[PDB]
């Protein structure tokens, strides 16, 4: 067990999950002193992101976030290996502090953050097996700003009702997962990092898009109030809020950018 | 052992120093949504700060920071008890990322931060004994930005060459410690917090002056490049940089200000 508040919190994670006190931890603050323009950061290709609205995909409350299972037929081109999707999920704040992005920009949090998680399908059979192995993982991060209502993000959020408690699951219609992406996906930050959650394996090629997407106040209120870390029948219920890790030390790293 | 990098780093502190995973952890980000003017916050007076240039004071590289031992008749007046000085030390970044303050203001890191550590001499013989006791410690924090040359900070930085390596020690003629303080010391943030290093005891009444001081990039650079964490004869020498804790989560809690 582990949480984002009090004894079992992120300062305690290392007690049980040693890579949590290891090198190359995410997330981090994106600021100009540690950015490095790199001409080898070519645009990524989003293959098989257009999911049929006639097909269903599983939304799950895992106690930590809400996650949507993705088919491995969907993948990234543009990296050293093929990276097949496994799932997406979100991190957010709370009604009183709607600033729960993991990555910050110049010390500022965004409202929230979407993570699209892929595994190295050329080396490993599944995300689990890739999880603690070199070149195992590749996450796309999308910074989320409070703004206009997002009909595309709502294809996830209109179902939060059915996954209020840890272990609950609802089938959700396919949609074009590229609609979750901001503009100029060719402008991104790139760096070597980790799971932002235990076991914090240092096995993740991070790609954080430069531009944020927008979701409304109401969407954030809904995401910040819908969900519990706890089973429906737990007598110590904990609201699923502030499910974000503090930015980490750079350990001599740079953040390579596709823009200058 | 404990460091600010690698296996023994701040995320691992909780293993041997459980308070580092506990309550009231410092440092924090000071942002308006958690600031409340409290009109009761009157100026502190600093008694005995004017150390005679007649008298010499020990400067130690302890492998975490440069530290200047201060005399105990040096003290804060204005608190609920008398708080006597034990030492001052600094935190800083690295030449490539010169943002090494512990506290941040609206997510911004300052160049460096000076801590003048006082203990409750009314109740406790020394700061060591005070350190795990309720209301044992009061620290004064000064935020440092790059700007004009600072002749009074130079009274410390002039001697850094005598304490390059860990365990090294130099005598510094006394000066007025009150010259290390910024403009309008009446303007400060006040909260209940912890030590920012192990054992992270939640025993510290924090006072962080509103206004930064300036030191020249030459002053700042000397500090960033002058010292090593390692003994003279350590075959693998480690530069002393980034000796600052990541800001902690600050939940359902307020920072008071003496300014509206
Ligand atoms: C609130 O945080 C999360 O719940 C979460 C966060 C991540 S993250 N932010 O990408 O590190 C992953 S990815 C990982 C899960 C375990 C095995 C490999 C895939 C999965 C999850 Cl389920
Ligand atoms: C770079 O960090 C340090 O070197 C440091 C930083 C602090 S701080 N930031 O004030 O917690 C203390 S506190 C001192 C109080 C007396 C007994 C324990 C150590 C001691 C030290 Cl040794
Ligand atoms: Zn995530
Ligand atoms: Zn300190």
């Amino acid at each position: 067990k582990w949480t984002y508040f009090g004894p079992d919190g992120e300062n305690s994670w290392s007690k049980k999950y040693p890579s949590c006190g290891g090198l190359l931890q995410s997330p981090i603050d994106l600021h100009s002193d540690i950015l490095q323009y790199d001409a080898s950061l070519t645009p990524l290709e989003f293959q098989g992101y257009n999911l049929s609205a006639n097909k269903q995909f599983l939304l799950t409350n895992n106690g930590h976030s809400v996650k949507l299972n993705l088919p491995s037929d969907m993948h990234i081109q543009g990296l050293q290996s093929r990276y097949s999707a496994t799932q997406l999920h979100l991190h957010w704040g709370n009604p009183n502090d709607p600033h729960g992005s993991e990555h910050t920009v110049s010390g500022q949090h965004f409202a929230a953050e979407l993570h699209i998680v892929h595994y190295n399908s050329d080396l490993y059979p599944d995300a689990s097996t890739a999880s603690n192995k070199s070149e195992g993982l590749a996450v796309l991060a999308v910074l989320i700003e409070m703004g206009s209502f997002n009909p595309s993000y709502d294809k996830i959020f209109s179902h939060l009702q059915h996954v209020k408690y840890k272990g609950q699951e609802a089938f959700v219609p396919g949609f074009n997962i590229e609609e979750l992406l901001p503009e100029r996906t060719a402008e991104y930050y790139r760096y070597r990092g980790s799971l932002t959650t235990p076991p914090c394996n240092p096995t993740v090629l991070w790609t954080v898009f430069r531009n944020p997407v927008q979701i409304s106040q109401e969407q954030l209120l809904a995401l910040e109030t819908a969900l519990y870390c706890t089973h429906m029948d737990d007598p110590s219920p904990r609201e699923m809020i502030n499910n974000f890790r503090q930015v980490q030390k750079f350990d001599e790293r740079l953040v390579y950018t596709s823009f200058s």
